[PDB]
C-alpha cells in the first residue's frame, strides 16, 4: 500500500531545535516562545530496510517539500545533505539507501544512524547556530541523541 508517514519535530538532548538556515542548510539552536514556529517539521516515513524491536528504518523529508536528508560521500567523507527529489515519486516505501536512517531507541532518547554508513549519526554541535551534520561516532562532545515531538 502507500508508505506511512508522521509529521514531527526533533530536538537534541540539550533541547536545541532544528531550523532552515538558507539553501539546503539545517541549524541547531536553543528556541523558545514565538521563534519556535521557525523549527523544521519533518515527514518521517517508515521505509523498507532491516528492522528490530528498537531499530526502525525511516526517511526524513521536510513537511510538504521534496527535500530529504541523505548521506553521501563528499570530498571523500560520509556527510549529511538535504537532497531534492521528484515530488511525483516521493515518499515511497523503497527509499534509496542514502535516504534511510535507523531510528534507534536508547535510554528514552532516539539516535538516527545512517543505513548507508554504519555508526555515522545525525549530530549537532554544543555551540549555538551550527550545522546539523553526520558524526562518525555516538560518543564525545557532539550530540547524537534526540527526542521527537508528534505534530498535527
Ligand atoms: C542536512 C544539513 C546540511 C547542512 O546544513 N550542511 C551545511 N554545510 N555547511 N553549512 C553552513 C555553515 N551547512
Amino acid at each position: 500500500a502507500p508508505v506511512r508517514s508522521l509529521n514531527c519535530t526533533l530536538r537534541d538532548s540539550q533541547q536545541k531545535s532544528l531550523v532552515m538556515s538558507g539553501p539546503y542548510e539545517l541549524k541547531a539552536l536553543h528556541l523558545q516562545g514565538q521563534d519556535m514556529e521557525q523549527q523544521v517539521v519533518f515527514s518521517m516515513s517508515f521505509v523498507q530496510g532491516e528492522e528490530s524491536n528498537d531499530k526502525i528504518p525511516v526517511a526524513l523529508g521536510l513537511k510538504e517539500k521534496n527535500l530529504y536528508l541523505s548521506c553521501v560521500l563528499k570530498d571523500d567523507k560520509p556527510t549529511l545533505q538535504l537532497e531534492s527529489v521528484d515530488p511525483k515519486n516521493y515518499p515511497k516505501k523503497k527509499m534509496e539507501k542514502r535516504f534511510v536512517f535507523n531510528k534507534i531507541e536508547i535510554n528514552n532518547k532516539l539516535e538516527f544512524e545512517s543505513a548507508q554508513f554504519p555508526n555515522w549519526y545525525i549530530s549537532t554541535s554544543q555551540a549555538e547556530n551550527m550545522p546539523v551534520f553526520l558524526g562518525g561516532t555516538k560518543g564525545g562532545q557532539d550530540i547524537t541523541d534526540f527526542t521527537m515531538q508528534f505534530v498535527s
